[PDB]
């Protein structure tokens, strides 16, 4: 008596999620409504404890992460490292060491077609885009509705269809603003530079290291890229004004226009911006932090990943985040199939929706927590305060504040969680 | 160049070994003596041991429940001791296991189903381990088959059972230490109808595990085959010596296993009546009275069987050997990882450091999961069971039983994982 998942979304959390079921003997559909691959060549990190989830939700996971990436000597270790990006003084204002392979980097766009190709054939569907969700009956299946005029029947529904989910609006109302996310007021530019120039702007050592600058109201990170060749620049100013809605989350912008938000700045930082191309990205960060979600689970449907909890990438885990819902809700569905083998229709499917709100019950804190956190440390980069020459050690102390949720991130405790995801299962069901 | 592993041995530690290896990437070739294999039995795994199956490969999981019978609220596993001498067959102890505590399957479809999981080109059969040839470290090591075959390949992992060459390989054919010896005890293993358990033991006993301690002797039953037949083992005790080439297993006749039992109680003593005339000896060996002085020397590395053969009296022979697989595993998963654009020089003294870490944090527990088999069968079978003025001497054996038990299934695979690891880097010179 086989369980049948219905994955909307084919990104990287939906393809890392159906990795974890099929290995488990779960029928999985995913579907997706691109034609193909998205975001190609823009970089990602994993922390260790991210990696050592998708371990085991499947190693053969993990084999796609490191085929994916990047002499003797010894284990290069990790840092995390900020500078002053306002003053001349430009001094380096703290470090965090994460370890070795404390975070495993790759390029998004060829990681997930390797994790496609550890897909059996045929799992995900292109070019299905969901527009409509119709539930019955629990002891039923529920069929989701696509653009294209097709039906799929499933056991269940999972969302990991994104910042923008569908799912989540079925759940809340269309027109609940807790259906949709809202801008942070923050919006970056982007843009590379050759390594020479920036070893000219920095100096070897930053040019070559991932550094983050401070200072008020905006802040700037680079890190190597290409086998360091070039460096890639972000660059997070404060917009005061809203985001028009239907007015897209990314446009051209130029050089000049980063340049100016950064005149008052150091001159390092300033050459930095200045060796970008003439034409450059500007991308709004949106977030669903002012309206989270009041539950991720309902009946027989669950939202994973950015559709759940979408953040402001100051962190720069939040699909880590959404790898641990993945390994959460594959162990409990695969805990469903095992623990109601044999019984009836009415047994399973109440099975499937004692796991979801378990779920919920066991991820919601956490994830909330870190969309909250991630706008926090943005905050604490972009004090007013690094400006004011009065107040550098009270802005300086934010980094213990930075370093404990960091570790909060970093250091998860993953198997108490999936321990307590079982237990709150069981006990769903009487037990 | 990818890292590659010979296996020598195709039984269930040696798959699963390489479908752990080989979903991370590592090149595997799995030689098995055997034309193509296991037996009828079933065999039980601890929830933990299933739990280090899933870090190995979750489809590993899906064909052990795949594997094993279907079972309204959810059963806990108990196991559960019953005085074998005396008509009162009064219930003397139970340990529960909780649910799932074990899970059950039957070895034959077991196998079977985990060489589906592989990828083809894996599993080569007929391919009996003759001679080692180790050169420099730095160099392949050479496998040579009994049909003159060879084979070569960076690192070999003995997985080659009770009996194992790779074994003799490492401490020589005439040392005792290459060898099994006899625990002077042997097992009669047969089946009944429930029908007839039932009539024999009553309904409760026959639908579930027990055992049944007394003098020099106990025996377990449990069901099988959804509850329609039950599993009898019957061990006794044997002061001779088992000539050193005869065979292990061997037909036996039920009325030889009756007069082991005729001093015992009736229920127990009709059960034996009820299975067929023409049953099974097995003997029991174990490496308990030489146990290796290393699993591992150089670039080979013995597992399961091999490394730390066990009497049964436990039930969790196999879960230790999965331990073993798991740790190999991650071990070389580092290796691969931490040497991906190094030298020939590092990846192969890597490998080295890998085995040399494997038999620091693996060797302590397994030997003592080798003694510990041979203790609680001890105690299972006290000659004070016979004498009821020594009843509370007797009982007084389950607690080291329970702690004996729960270090089994309590085992803490992560921090061994992590001890691992950190021996690998401090080997390295780190
Ligand atoms: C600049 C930036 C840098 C980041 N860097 C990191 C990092 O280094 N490490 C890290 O852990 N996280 C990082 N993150 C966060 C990370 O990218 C996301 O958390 C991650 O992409 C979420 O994955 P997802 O599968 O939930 O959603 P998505 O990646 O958004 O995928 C959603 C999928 O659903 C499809 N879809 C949408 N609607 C439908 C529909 N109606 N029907 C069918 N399909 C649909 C979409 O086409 C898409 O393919 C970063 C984020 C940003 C913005
Ligand atoms: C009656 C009994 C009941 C048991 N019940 C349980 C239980 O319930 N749970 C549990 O965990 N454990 C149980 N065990 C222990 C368990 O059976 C063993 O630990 C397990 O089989 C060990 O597997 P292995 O792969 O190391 O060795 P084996 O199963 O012995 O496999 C070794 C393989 O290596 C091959 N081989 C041998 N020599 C060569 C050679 N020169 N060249 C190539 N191939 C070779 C062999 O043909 C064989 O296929 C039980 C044991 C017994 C005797
Ligand atoms: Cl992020
Ligand atoms: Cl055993």
């Amino acid at each position: 008596q086989p369980l049948s998942v219905g994955i909307v979304g084919g990104g990287i959390i939906g393809v890392i999620l159906a990795a974890g079921l099929v290995r488990r003997g779960i029928d999985v559909k995913v579907f997706e409504q691109a034609r193909g691959f998205r975001e190609i060549g823009a970089g990602m990190a994993f922390t260790a404890n991210a990696v050592r989830c998708m371990e085991m939700l499947d190693p053969a996971i993990v084999w796609a992460l490191r085929s994916s990436g990047a002499d003797h000597q010894a284990e290069a270790r990790d840092y995390l490292r900020w500078v002053d990006g306002y003053h001349e003084s430009s001094k380096r204002l703290y470090q965090l060491d994460a370890g070795i392979r404390g975070f495993e980097a790759c390029r998004r766009d060829q990681f997930l077609e390797a994790l496609v190709k550890v897909l059996p054939e045929g799992i995900v569907e292109c070019q299905k885009r969901l527009q409509k969700i119709h539930e019955k009956n629990e002891t039923e299946k529920v069929t989701l509705e696509f653009a294209d005029g097709t039906f799929a029947h499933v056991d269940c529904v999972i969302g990991a269809d994104g910042i923008r989910s569908r799912v989540r609006q079925h759940l809340f109302g269309e027109d609940s603003p807790y259906s949709h996310p809202h801008y942070s007021h923050k919006f970056a530019f982007r843009g590379l530079i050759t390594m020479e120039n920036a070893i000219s702007a920095l100096g070897e050592d930053k040019a070559r290291t991932l550094n983050m600058h401070v200072g008020p109201n905006a802040h700037l990170i680079h890190y190597p890229v290409a086998n360091e060749t070039m460096v890639n620049i972000a660059a997070f100013v404060s917009d005061p004004e809203e985001w028009p809605d239907k007015l897209s989350l990314v446009g051209p912008a130029t050089r000049e226009e980063a340049m100016g938000y950064f005149a008052n700045w150091n001159p390092g930082l300033r050459a930095v911006l200045g060796f970008m191309p003439e034409n450059i990205d500007r991308w709004a960060m949106f977030d669903t932090y002012d309206y989270p979600a009041p539950f991720f689970s309902r009946g027989k449907i669950c939202l994973v990943g950015d559709a759940a909890h979408a953040a402001v990438p100051h962190h720069g885990a939040g699909a880590c985040i959404g790898i641990e819902d993945a390994l959460c809700a594959t162990v409990l569905l695969a805990e469903v199939f095992v623990s109601t083998r044999g019984k009836s229709s009415i047994v399973r499917n109440r099975a499937i929706a004692a796991a979801f709100g378990s779920f919920n019950a066991v991820r919601r804190v956490r994830a909330q927590w870190f969309v909250d956190s991630s706008r926090r440390v943005c905050d604490l980069y972009q004090q007013p305060e690094w400006a004011d020459p009065q107040k550098r050690i009270k802005a300086e102390n934010c980094f213990e504040e930075i370093k404990d949720r960091s570790h909060k991130i970093w250091h998860f405790d993953y198997n108490s969680m999936l321990q307590e995801a079982i237990e709150k299962y069981r006990h769903n069901m009487g037990s």
